[PDB]
RNA sequence: UUUUUUUUUUUUUUUUUUUUUUUUUUUUUUUUUUUUUU
RNA sequence: UUUUUUUUUUUUUUUUUUUUUUUUUUUUUUUUUUUUUU
């Protein structure tokens, strides 16, 4: 049944508006003021540092970083008549803990937790990716476009493991190899089982996260290994390039920002009486009627900045530029020539050039956002029959394709890489980038609800370019 | 003695013609409609639908679905001068449990509807094979061969437990044995039980169906399993992969469409006079003489539509595409570059588009279709030393070994199994594989 | 080094030995009521129930028993000018614990609250063996004498698991088994995985306790069944039966009573200065120059108490008859006539008959107590076929051969173990064996 | 916990005697017509005829015996101005099934059911035992002790099978060995396997009823054979003739007149609120105060049919006649000189030789009867060590019982008979007819409650005779 | 030179027993009565 | 000469995918900024 999921859905993102709600009445703030994208994000920061139960216990017995007892951060930007101004105010976690558990009706509410740190590891994926650590652990640059729930701490649960890219729990991995290998950290001692166990469950979730056979029995084999040393490092490297085509089924939580919640709760549209959903029209239609306002330097143009925050709210960077476009309407501008920087505000930028204006959230079509795979992907080995039975009773021969019967009949001793690394570079050779994928779906537009009629795009604008970075 | 099972069987189609005239009598339907291969699937589900008992059972129970009290489908299709146009007419059960009752003089008939649950296993083997299934229990897409009488349920007798295929026996195991891992469902009561008695009678079924005394022998041996855990999974693979080439004696029961029965019966062919068979001329003959309409989409071709006919009628889609194409004259084009569908229609597909034509059922020649294996296998602690043997027959085999030595394919005009025409096909290497 | 190992376990003692000063003056107590077992009994109880850590918290989670917060029993005997009293005094736990904090110079002294676990299960052993759980399970009553530290529970450390016989190691284990026969209780969950984790930690201390290679490879072959059902069941009852002559290198920890400590300490023999040995002459000499008072019914005669007393002091209850007597130089009569009940007092016997006398503990002669096994052991795919070397290694067994070359019974007065005297005994059959 | 069990029976109980008094109200029976033992039996045998489902299922496809729809004797006896008149009243079974279905709340009461049978086997076996069936099977007349439950059918369930006897049972299988020994009833259809299933359940009920494990084991193995011919027919005679000694732990189900209960409930003693119990002092004191009439021949003296009654309450009709004597505080007849009947009329005799008179029921003292055996009749093999352990490290032999260590080391084929009959016949040796039974127990005076001190008795009364039957 | 883990109700009236356990149906029998007779 | 058993929610939009799944903590990092520098 999915009824019990919608209602479900809603009734957390209903504990999340009404929070909104209440912070917007505790902190005295005006309308306009409701709807900026800043004080939201830092609200969730604060959010994010009061259930980061770990590292409070950890920064419990560390008290260092000067006057940090409880409180971190918190620049509230405010309005004085057109201008802008930034307050340090500090608030303590415990009574906003509270608040949460008066919020969510005696509950903990972590899924939501869940689904604001996803959507801040969205908009860190929108705005800005590390091929920093990328060539920290020294693998190329060029696989920028597996850094899907990068910023994704282990503290999320299996909703947050679905969303985190393959990149993600490659650069994971590689980091736990790494510290095995600087130091002997495998002993029999209960750290090294915990930190054995986080690996088998990082990586079936990995398994579970591809489609394909042949990349599944090799993560099984890379497993066979008691002792990660040097070879696993490139036989997962290999693994992430043949995830490069042959790519994980990963989902794309469709979160918003912290006001557009509590602007829709406010009104009183209850989310748990009309149903809600994370994958259909919902994230859609909410904000077609939603008004966002945001801070943009003398510098930057806000025509980029709207488009970005889609970006960010929708989980669209790693897209084709040409579908976002379509979606949107407008000609979607990759990041080369982006004449904007990041949404978040330096602590040391200046407020007398700082300028508040709308954006644009608005878009022509909506579409199923899936987590499935490319229907062109799917090139390995063969499909059909290998043997045959006899129907008439004829004198004749029986067809057998023996030397594929002989590969079938092998021993099963769960031991090897670049065998099928053989395979991997086949499939890669019998890909083209022609195959058109996700047959029997479309895009739809606004008017209708239960998914009727779609209407077929085609592109033939040359080479525009479908790549955002680069 | 032979006379006696061809009277019984003549007795059974001589009822199920019968029960065809009365449906076309009640149904109001025109002669060309009588002819429809439609109507006739639609009337068996409705009759698998009255005769299963356990589903009666369990949907009285459990009233969901809408209107479902008695109730299924019926898309009935009929003509209005030229043009199509189906009705959603539900039928409840009970009236036609009656009359099945009378139809029969006053039996059951449940031999019958094995046939016909067969003959529907035939035409889904023939149209559509689900690796989705065989990989959803993870086997590889390579053994689509061996899903014979995947689709018939556990509720047909002996009869139809001759026919389904190794493959299907082994889906079915794998489903218990997962069924039986995910919780801990052997225990002492009633159910354990149950599925424990099933379990060897599948068993026994099993080993009867295979030659050799080898896979017989670890089949006995994966019986002593009690607790059926993980190794006896990729035993049974084994085992099924063993028997790709090791193949299991299974019959072919030869099922036609509904309406070939009762066109037979109408125009006074009695079979208990004379006698039928289920595996010599008779099927083959009757199809002679037999007019078969269907209904045919816009860009489907008729042509390959009656070859697939031919397959579901004859279960042949299963062999070897130059044996078929022998018998028909014609060659039969393999599933690759088949541009048809599916017989059945979708319940959402408009009437406008929609075209009725003749299917062509002449074959040139005719052949006897025993449940014996290829004559190759009388040319040549665990599981594991056994499937050693398994790789040392499996290399002794060749894709040369010629079969079925002493018998041939044979003319129409004979009776009584005088004298055979030895084929022999040189035409290079066509394809001998109807998937892929 | 052994100088470390003695100067840690002299600390121990010396610790216990204070906080056996320290109960006498709290509890006013005179100097003859200082010199009870009965009192130290009692107070080790308290001893045990204030460090259950376990027990506690399932008891704060568990209010029942009616008045039982933090305290139990307490049944403190007392004189009054010859004649005895009972009160049920009640102790809480947590005064207790900081007084042993205090006693131990800051410590806990686990190790020493394993040697009293271990000393009230010598005493057990001695006074009283249930074959009543050994017919529960089903084990035949015939091996009594592998019940050594049966009442000892899991929480005691590696000193606690090496006294511990095998047959109680036999018993722990089929507890667990018919546990897991009974409900499913093998899942992947935490419970499951501790359970595995307390029967490897089990299984080691059992191979560890055999000497031959045999029995050790069949412990660990008994390992390799994931799924512990009946056939292990039979499996190890045929180890037990191995054992049986076959025995274990199980220890024999020489704990003394609660007084006999105290006094030691309390007339200042430091045992850090001098050493302290758990194996040597140590116990023996301390209990050259001990005096202790004991509690005897009116029917119950002395001189088999003390006798009995000196079983659970030496743990020797387990051990043949004459061997002991030749130690004691007297006589010990074995338990088959001995007209004396258990050490422990029944909380609902009088007062009036009650008796206080003094116990014998002089031995003429001491030995040495080793971890080893008899010399005769040195003379000398499934569980069965090591069954096969068990017999015929139970058949080249005789009651005859000869254990313990070149090591004899020493006199009191030497101090080096510088010259034994070779007993023999040619009395007939008095009865090597303590029951029966 | 042992409340919950006395909550349920006596909730039986009083379910029980509210329909002995709606009983009373319909039949319109004067007060002393309701204290007669006759009436409650007739309307008993009426009970077991209406929840027979099993035989009513037969005789519904069996319409025989004349005028036999649905009723079945009924014999009432009433009273005219002192003489005696029996009228057969025919009941239908259907409206006393919905008068017990509205007499226990709705259930159906099977428990009460299973009392009144045992009941009814417990009066049948202080009247007359069946001497002629145990010959018809051939066995001796000497085991008629081991007849307890005999008339006992298999219908009742667990609570029934603990109070049957051994012989009862002995009985029952030996039926079905004759049976299948007379033609090949074991096939593979459905009749064979309900009566091997229903073979080990009675084969369970009998190892459990047995207290030694040399007994048990060689019922173990007699059930080795899968086709039961003529051996096992001495093999469980042999079985039988060492239970003779070895008895079986048997319980002794105290069950009381249907009017006792009747007259118990009507008074307002709930049974439900102090709760009660079916072995401990219950049933005598619900006895010290109840009045019982009965029916006496002319020939008949009423002094042993008061005993006799008390026989067939107590169910200790098969125990020393001593003891019973002892608690009655009165010499109690055994059957050899007993000038009485069968407490049953027979369907012919005359009514103006018939007498009605009270009985006697009032015991001097009260004894718990517990499901146990005698603590003399364990007798066999030996207890003791077989082993030694070395304590002190010294140069000794290490004494080893060798035989009995080839003894216990054998091979487990389950597969013996007479091996075993030779220690039933060392035991049997070693058994005595002075060893004395039941220590720690005595029997206790009517004025305590809680089973405070008990009497020992000593009868030193030469050899009056212990031996109920001849 | 070898070591403190916790999972739903037990035990000191005492020394080898005693203890939360259950409605299945297959071809003709039985209340003249208590150990024979068919 | 070889045979009608029933156990808690599935399937005809279509031909080889798509679907009721979850808060663990171990010795110093990061919002001056967007792909380097420590």
């Amino acid at each position: 049944n999915a009824t019990e999921i919608r209602a479900s859905v809603g009734k957390m993102i209903d504990g999340i508006g009404r929070f909104y709600i209440q912070m917007c009445t505790e902190l005295k703030l005006s309308d306009y003021e409701g709807r900026l994208i800043q004080n939201s994000l830092t609200i969730e920061r604060m959010v994010l540092s009061a259930f980061d139960e770990r590292r409070n216990k950890y920064l419990e017995e560390h008290p260092s970083a000067g006057k940090d007892p409880k409180k971190t951060g918190g620049p509230i930007y405010r309005r004085v008549d057109g201008k802008w101004r930034r307050e340090l105010i500090l608030y303590d976690k415990e009574e906003i803990r509270r608040i949460w558990r008066q919020a969510n009706n005696g509950d903990d509410a972590t899924a939501g937790l869940t689904h604001m740190m996803i959507w801040h590891s969205n908009l860190n994926d929108a705005t800005y990716q590390r091929t920093r650590a990328l060539v920290r652990t020294g693998m190329d640059p060029r696989m920028c476009s597996l850094m899907q729930g990068s910023t994704l701490p282990r503290r999320s649960g299996a909703a947050g493991a679905a969303v985190k890219g393959v990149g993600t729990m490659v650069m994971e991995l590689i980091r736990m190899i790494k510290r095995g290998i600087n130091d002997r950290n495998f002993w029999r001692g209960e750290n090294g089982r915990r930190t054995r166990i986080a690996y088998e469950r990082m990586c079936n979730i990995l398994k579970g996260k591809f489609q394909t056979a042949a990349q599944r029995t090799m993560v099984d084999q890379v497993r066979e290994s008691r002792n990660p040393g040097n070879a696993e490092f490139e036989d997962l490297i290999f693994l992430a390039r043949s995830a490069l085509i042959l790519r994980g089924s990963v989902a794309h939580k469709s979160c918003l920002p912290a006001c557009v919640y509590g602007s829709a709760v406010a009104s009183g549209y209850d989310f748990e009486r009309e149903g809600y959903s994370l994958v259909g029209i919902d994230p859609f239609r909410l904000l077609q009627n939603s008004q966002v306002y945001s801070l943009i330097r003398p510098n930057e143009n806000p025509a980029h900045k709207s488009q970005l925050v889609w970006m960010a709210c929708h989980s669209a960077a790693f897209e084709d530029l040409r579908v976002s476009s379509f979606i949107r309407g407008t000609k979607v501008v990759p990041r080369g020539k982006l004449s904007t920087r990041g949404v978040q505000i330096a602590s040391n930028e200046n407020m007398e050039t700082m300028e508040s204006s709308t954006l644009e959230l608005r878009s022509r079509y909506w579409a199923i956002r899936t987590r499935s795979g490319g229907n062109t992907n799917q090139q390995r080995a063969s499909s059909g029959q290998i043997s045959i039975q006899p129907t008439f009773s004829v004198q004749r021969n029986l067809p057998f394709d023996r030397p594929t019967i002989m590969a079938a009949f092998t021993g099963n001793t769960e031991g090897r890489t670049s065998d099928m690394r053989t395979e991997i570079i086949r499939l890669m050779e019998s890909a083209r980038p022609e195959d058109v994928s996700f047959q029997g779906r479309g895009v739809f537009e606004l008017s209708d609800e239960k998914a009727t009629s779609p209407i077929v795009p085609s592109f033939d604008m040359s080479n525009e370019g479908s790549y955002f970075f680069g």
